[PDB]
């Protein structure tokens, strides 16, 4: 038997695209893929790759059958925190004791069922964690109200609705609430979660059962937030991939990984599956010598040569150039294909806009669909990228010309705004695609309301042409 | 020992941009500079360069004086064909759109008496599979007393059909081409000796190069032979730089006077090319930002022995500054009539631009230039030209000065149509922000050009 049959997918993953399993897909379009992430903290790209591979290297060939252990976990977060001096806290790879870490969460990174689950985590209650609406400070947030104070667990379903309602009133992408992690017993809870995992994982028989257990526990970790820094990479970009590859699944290439706090375990399974699905299509497209176009980003040959020259990781080289113990580098593949087949099922018009490029397939998919299906906006709980969007919005942000054409043919509503206030037009302007902008405007002008539609403002009070006029000048943070 | 001395400006011309004196400036934006011209005839750039340099190496050498003889004219061609010889009876013809014509130019064309007696044809017609079937030929029973009134009507007729549309055709002379070629040669050498100032000399040079073009003595490559090669010889003989052109194919229906202005700005281009390269300033003329890969591709493709000899020729036997100040004063003619428009084409510095547009009135900022001005200006506002050049700085200041962005040029197109066609999201955005704060926004966005197309029709095609 092997231990990490997943390593197979890691080795198959095309080297010049390996940055994709560390840079969130949401940055690729606007930051020339990996370059923006690289410039904000150079070489973390390697460091992150070196961490995964070196950790996975001392697993697939040791132990008995694997059991998770806190020491491993810490053994992980030793990359990458500062690690530099001086005092008085903390060991650049050790655990928080009383140190307080906090961050905010916008409605678009949350779900009602997710909030319900969050409030239900008992260690947050007894550990002294804080969560609620408030204000962000230079030394912590200032809460207007902390829900973990005097929390009646009978009231959590009603409370979860209210919280979600409040977060939306503030804005889909706006940070209103805040979370301050536990300041008591992190070592205890870290061990509790580890034991829970190793207990439950052994009960699960199917791969879907196992996924549920993996994401449920990875969440608890993240929410637990045991380190001073880099809890997200340490768990979701690194740790999550170990149980995934232990089950013989590929590692995850995420659009937006930062939903392991206020999404529910069930909804996270979906998030991880579509992430996984993304590693599979990366590999397939590269195998078929097809240019990779995911998430509206087209890598230039100069960007690719800059990255492989920059690529530098001994443990990655060892995994790329290894033997194929086997057997089943093809069941491995058929196993994950059956596991991911649950995706196709729900809101396919949106997934089509993201992943489909063949005009014939697209035309077929949109046949027999009604006005409400072609105009459907996906609701809370779906993976972040879908919430509030029509297939049209997603066609524009992917650059899916074929899909946009068919949607226009099917007389889709291009005036509808997603929960950021943006219409298909705001996105076309932001993407700087002259053609898709033109197609949309041709349609908009042949309608009654053309001026009202062109003057639509989003959550920044901006019109589509505000963004258009801004295209190609540089960003402006916070 | 120099004359010709102009060979000084050819050497100064930056090697990796030397294609610019062969590829029309109108192609650069939409054909990645030189690459589109090269792909239609591979090797044609080096052949044109080899022709100019090889022929210029034989002239400065013995001619003292020099003489544009029909022998060198034939030798020029001999280096620009499948073949070196003259036409006898073979018909050669082409069409001309109003935008390549002027009223004064048409007057002059009808006045070329060799076109009347030689049997050349020109009037409204249609394009044939072996020749144009003309509806009228103005050279038949032409009263030369009526040519000023006829020239106005021909121009109006060419405009009714459309600024960029071809209604009128020209079939060249089929009798006595060898005779007329010799007549023009003798006329040139006679008249050039009469002229004293550089402006007088220019008038004579362009007038004769025009006549050489209009008489289409060769089967092929009359343009390359007479305007991209021959024209540069008398120019350099006078100590002027060779000419870089936006659109030069105006040596038929433009007048000699107006062609002087066309050549002056073509020369101005060579001066701006050299200056920008000397200052290490990248080049952004007419809309082509050459990529480093393109430059390397051209540098590797460059291959012309006679060019190499001129690039390493020693012009220590010559005063560059006399030469330089002479062409300086000659070109200081340019930025006077319609100054802005030229600003929109050439100016990139926001400070200079802001200064230039200070205390200009609504009629100056909205001014559309009339027929006879070099092709690129005709019918356009400064705003149109800012958009086609990608002159962001100029467009910004024009918007600040509340320029009218609804005004359409003689192709029916507004600043918006051009922004769509150029595919510039930013300039399109700036324009639309303005248009929507106006009462007439919908009427303006729906403006159709000569092709009945709306700005967004072009936008939706962008990337074809
Ligand atoms: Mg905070």
């Amino acid at each position: 038997m092997p231990n990490l049959p997943g390593l197979y997918f890691l080795q198959a993953y095309p080297s010049e695209e390996i940055w994709r399993l560390f840079v969130d897909g949401r940055f690729w379009s606007k930051e020339n893929g990996w370059r923006g992430y690289e410039s904000r903290e150079p070489g973390c790209l390697n460091a992150a790759l070196e961490s995964l591979c070196s950790i996975a290297l001392q697993v697939e060939k040791s132990g008995e059958e694997f059991e998770l252990s806190v020491d491993l976990i810490k053994r992980i977060h030793k990359k990458c925190g500062k690690k530099v001096e001086e005092l008085q806290e903390k060991n650049p790879g050790e655990l928080r004791t009383d140190e307080p870490v906090s961050f905010g969460i916008p409605a678009g990174r949350a779900s009602i069922k997710g909030i319900e689950e969050f409030l239900s985590l008992v260690f947050l209650t007894e550990g002294g964690a804080e969560f609620g609406p408030g204000k962000a400070g230079p030394f912590g947030p200032r809460f207007d109200k902390n829900y973990f104070k005097n929390l009646n667990p009978e009231q959590i379903p009603d409370l979860a609705k209210q919280i979600y309602f409040d977060m939306c009133k503030y804005g889909h992408s706006n940070t209103n609430h805040f979370y301050l992690a536990v300041m008591k017993n992190v070592d205890v809870y870290l061990e509790k979660i580890t034991q829970s995992y190793n207990k439950e994982i052994k009960t699960a028989e199917t791969l879907d059962e196992k996924l549920k257990i993996i994401v449920k526990h990875i969440r608890m970790y993240e929410v637990l937030h045991p380190f001073r820094d880099a809890n997200g990479r340490t768990f979701v970009n690194n740790l999550l991939n170990i149980p995934l590859m232990q089950q013989g699944l590929p590692p995850a290439t995420f659009y937006e990984p930062n939903v392991f706090d206020l999404y529910s375990a069930e909804e996270l399974v979906v998030v991880v599956k579509e992430a996984i699905f993304n590693t599979v299509e990366i590999i397939e497209q590269s195998k078929r010598k097809t240019p990779i176009t995911l998430y509206g980003y087209h890598s230039s040959l100069e960007e690719q040569t800059k990255f492989r020259d920059m690529l530098d990781s001994p443990s990655y080289e060892k995994i790329k150039h290894m033997d194929f113990s086997d057997l089943n580098p093809e069941k491995l593949h058929l196993k994950t294909q059956k596991c991911l087949s649950s995706l196709n099922e729900q809101y396919p018009l949106h997934r089509g806009a993201i992943y489909l490029s063949d005009p014939g397939e697209i035309k077929l998919l949109l046949s027999n669909r009604n006005e409400s299906q072609i105009n459907q906006q996906i609701e809370q709980g779906a993976p972040p990228i879908y919430v509030g969007k029509t297939p049209a919005h997603l066609a524009v942000i992917s650059g899916n010309m074929a899909m946009l054409d068919e949607l226009i043919a099917k007389k889709a509503d291009l005036s509808l705004q997603d929960y950021d206030g943006k219409t298909a037009l705001h996105y076309a302007a932001e993407c700087g695609n002259m053609q898709i902008m033109g197609k949309i405007l041709k349609v908009v002008l042949s309608q009654e309301d053309a001026i009202k539609v062109l003057n639509i403002k989003d959550n920044h009070g901006k019109t589509a042409f505000h963004y258009a006029a801004e295209f190609g000048t540089p960003e402006l943070i916070s």
